[PDB]
């Protein structure tokens, strides 16, 4: 009937899926030859502890990683048109973005699991809770105080892995309006470092957050 | 004779499973042409600690999911008039659903396990302690504090993943008669959102407690 | 007598190999296969009783013993070996729970069972459990009182029968230093049942009675 | 050159490992017929609280155990003049060993990885920290306080592993010298059980500290 | 064309990978026979807290390890001139190397993927966050406190696992300067032992640290 079309589109997924991870390799990841874009964007959520004692500040934010793959393309019309479909983020390879000023292990607050689609692009929208080293003095003034994260590849270079981001303004429309903290202003940028040691240029995305008691 | 029942009673849940998960391969997970429908349910049991200094709140409570799928069906006839039978969680294809506003890794309190049956209807109902963001202010007085968490899936919209509810009224039957809170009211309201970006309904189910101290 | 060290392991290995690969692990208790399972517990101390959480912290054993056809075997062909340890992982256990536990269950001792010819096995693991419970009386000469459920989560009473040796939880481990002394402590089995829907459900309730010490 | 030296090293000793790992079962553990010795010994590097308002005492130490397999023995003429190499503890049997007062489970502050030589002795030296009960009560005294915990196996019994001691002195060569608290007098000692049970007896090493706090 | 250079690129490290570890076993460890030199190096990030109660101090730092295996050469000519690559670090062999007086489990604060090179040399530099034991007595002094932890191999004696630094000035460039406690010194330095047990040495890194509450 008309749920027989409903098996012809599980085979289908399944095919598809035995195609790209069993058929063929896991990536081996970007390298000099085969450069990746990496498009990070943050939400944030909630700043829940400000501690003035160990100058940690906790973050619960969203973190949205894409990123294109030839090896993830397919032709829909061969699939009987799926045009994309969720999966694990073991499955398929993941960049190593990180929080350099980390004090803490992050915490994972969402099931990790990625969308791909036919065009070959990945989108990874992990939930998580961070500490970082932040001083919060003047929380409790106006002008409020500032703190401010870098992240990035730990292990690859601007010639493998590039970052940019989307927009340069970070995204406040999801976070906690009874939170003890209330966002004067966030701004995600990008930046270029360079070392003597090489002529590789190191991009990082700065997150700037200025924040008071409420 | 007694025994050769229990004998090929065995057998026959070990061939039934078998059929299922070495036989079939896992199913893949919903899609737009064939989606899933999940209901949730909540029963109340403690709210262990309100903490006013990072507007946090501790939740214990079970949440009921159900959904089902034609790959977990069979005919009692054919495998020993058995009509259902218990199974690890991480057997089975489950729901990525999430509290979207928690503050810390959800933590399990009770085996993981979920009962099957013959029309492959999969029962799950884990314990859980949860910490959201919630404002406790007001919670000394008698209006109390209201709080409020949202729970859905987190890859899935609603044309491959829909939630549903049994009813509005979270089950309080349970609740802990000595917890140092007290519970005014608790729903589960279910709503689907949409976004300018895209046509495709993103469902969740609102979880609203109103809490107070007990003394 | 070396020899017969390594025919007794060689033995033993043979019994193992037999009941975990010659034939496949026991899929649990069903309505025409039931399983009954004997829990005793042993408490050892009373670490925490926090007052403004209502939360109490117990360090206690528990002792669950069952019997499983598939486990039997003649010590005659075996070399007299009439039990052994193994990994608790390696065999079927008794899903019991505490079901007003308030974290996830820590595990304080290696997880070991003994199995014997006749088939019972006895798992007896040291757990810290915290749980909800109201203090209040602790300071006061005739004390606080708590209870905490156990029974199956998943199974029941057709499925996994629960039962008790005695209704007296055993002291004569129970820390003579803790903070809190014991007055009493019960174990009690009781049959839950409905109007609704046919089936019995166990469960044993351990009930406690302490103070603060003087 | 020098060079094939070393490939007939690592040869030799991915060989080693091989013949008693691969082509070898797990040794099943020591029984009423085949019991085994294990020798326990303490190194004390700190004790970091005492915590009066719980009774519980947190210590981190140098576990030592040193046992003896007949299955690991080898002739180091027929590997390379192999006479000891190191493995993963999760590679080789271990005996499970536990403070029976613990009151959280133990961390871990080393590698796991045991060292095994060709008379089939194994030496395995985890550094612990561990939570115990105990009553501080006097710590802040000249006397200071003093409390036990007892090790050993949770589920042996003396016929078929056999718990004996080094020294009845724990090493104390190895404790910090800032600690919050001096060690008065830290001892090891053998001991053994009657059950009305069974004749069979139950060793355990007693590990008695004598403390107060440092100043 | 352009793409075509893409697939050898990814054909070629696949396959330099697959010779390294999928055909050859993975790397049994040093002996006394094979012995190796692990470099330790650190760079200071954060001292974030201080314990006085306890006596324990909470640490954040990077830890560059570098050694060498021949078994991890290669010649970049018969591999599309690859001169290296990133992998995970649980693919290769590691050093065991451990804080000998961490009071808690070490955390890590990045991935743990590690650049390996056509002359063999392997680099793996995480972030840890670790308690260790330290008395933080006159930090409120203008003068500091002062405190040590030791590193080595935790089973490895000096004839299987030498250990060295190529400085004895920690890396402070990186370290937080907002944080409670300023840097007024940081040595690494290397430190050999005997024991009457036997005659072979037995090396650790010392890193010794002084600090006081900043007052900027
Ligand atoms: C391998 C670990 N990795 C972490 C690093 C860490 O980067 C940062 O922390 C950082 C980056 C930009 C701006 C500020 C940064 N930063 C700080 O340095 C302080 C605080 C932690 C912080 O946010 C990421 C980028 C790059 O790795 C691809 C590094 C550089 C690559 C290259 C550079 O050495 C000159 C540098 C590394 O030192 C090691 C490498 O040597 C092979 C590295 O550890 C990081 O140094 C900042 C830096 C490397
Ligand atoms: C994959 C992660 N996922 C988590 C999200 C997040 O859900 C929520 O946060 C949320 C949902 C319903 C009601 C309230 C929610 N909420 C908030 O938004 C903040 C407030 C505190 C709260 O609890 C749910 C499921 C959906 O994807 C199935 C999302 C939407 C799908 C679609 C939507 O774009 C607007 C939106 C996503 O941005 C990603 C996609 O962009 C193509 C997503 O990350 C979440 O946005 C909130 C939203 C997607
Ligand atoms: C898998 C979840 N499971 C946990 C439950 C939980 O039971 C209890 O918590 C409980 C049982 C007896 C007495 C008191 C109990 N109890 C509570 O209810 C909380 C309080 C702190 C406490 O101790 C164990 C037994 C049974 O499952 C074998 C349950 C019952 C079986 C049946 C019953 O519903 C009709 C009931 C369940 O609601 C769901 C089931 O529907 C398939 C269940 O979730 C638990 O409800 C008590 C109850 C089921
Ligand atoms: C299997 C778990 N195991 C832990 C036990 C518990 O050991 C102790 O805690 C202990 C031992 C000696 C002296 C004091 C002990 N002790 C206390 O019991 C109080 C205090 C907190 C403490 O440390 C040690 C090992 C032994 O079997 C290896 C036990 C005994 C073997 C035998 C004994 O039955 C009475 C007893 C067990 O009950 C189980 C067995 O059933 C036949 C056992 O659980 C422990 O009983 C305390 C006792 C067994
Ligand atoms: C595998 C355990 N291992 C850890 C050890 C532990 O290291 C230390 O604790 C340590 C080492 C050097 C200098 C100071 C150390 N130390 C202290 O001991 C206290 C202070 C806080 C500190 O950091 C590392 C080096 C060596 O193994 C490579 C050890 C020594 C080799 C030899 C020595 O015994 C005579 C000594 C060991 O006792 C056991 C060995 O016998 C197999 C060992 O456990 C450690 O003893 C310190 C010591 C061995
Ligand atoms: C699959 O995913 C990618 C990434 O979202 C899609 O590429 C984007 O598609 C939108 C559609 O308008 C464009 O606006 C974007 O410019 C495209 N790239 C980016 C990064 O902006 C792609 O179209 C999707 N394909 C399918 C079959 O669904
Ligand atoms: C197997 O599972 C399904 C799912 O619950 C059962 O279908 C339900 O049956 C109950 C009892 O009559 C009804 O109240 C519900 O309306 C049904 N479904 C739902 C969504 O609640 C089915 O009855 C079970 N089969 C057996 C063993 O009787
Ligand atoms: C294996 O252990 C079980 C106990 O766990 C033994 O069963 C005991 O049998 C005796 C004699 O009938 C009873 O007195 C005990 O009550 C039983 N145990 C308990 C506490 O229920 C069994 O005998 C052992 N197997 C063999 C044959 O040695
Ligand atoms: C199924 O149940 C019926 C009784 O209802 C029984 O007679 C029949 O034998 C059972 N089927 C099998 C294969 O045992
Ligand atoms: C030990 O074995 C090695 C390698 O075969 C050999 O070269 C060496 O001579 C042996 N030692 C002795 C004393 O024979
Ligand atoms: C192996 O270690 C044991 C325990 O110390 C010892 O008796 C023996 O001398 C050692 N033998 C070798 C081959 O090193
Ligand atoms: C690899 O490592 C060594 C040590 O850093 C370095 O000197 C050598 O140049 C590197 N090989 C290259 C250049 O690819
Ligand atoms: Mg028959
Ligand atoms: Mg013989
Ligand atoms: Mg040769
Ligand atoms: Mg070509």
């Amino acid at each position: 009937k008309d749920d027989d079309d409903k098996l012809h589109s599980q085979a289908n997924l399944m095919r598809l899926k035995s195609d790209l991870f069993n058929r063929s390799p896991m990536y081996p990841g970007p390298t000099k030859d085969d450069p990746l874009t990496v498009y990070l964007s943050f939400s944030l959520l909630d700043i829940v502890k400000a501690d003035s004692s160990t100058n940690e500040v906790d973050l619960v934010y969203w973190e949205q990683q894409s990123w294109k793959l030839n090896s993830l393309m397919w032709d829909p019309n061969e699939y009987g048109n799926i045009t994309d479909f969720r999966t694990s983020a073991a499955d398929i390879w993941t960049p190593d973005i990180t929080a350099y000023s980390s004090t803490r292990p992050v915490q994972v607050l969402s099931p990790q699991n990625a969308l791909v689609n036919s065009s070959g692009h990945v989108q990874y929208l992990p939930a998580q809770r961070l500490s970082f080293m932040c001083d919060p003095t003047g929380v409790d003034s106006e002008e409020g105080a500032t703190c401010a994260v870098k992240f990035g590849s730990w292990s690859y270079g601007g010639w493998e892995i590039d970052l940019k981001t989307d927009t340069d303004q970070v995204d406040l429309s999801s976070y906690y309006a009874s939170s003890k903290y209330e966002i004067l202003s966030a701004t995600q940028t990008r930046s270029e470092r360079f070392y003597e040691c090489c002529k590789e240029p190191y991009p990082d995305v700065n997150l700037v957050v200025k924040f008071r008691e409420r």
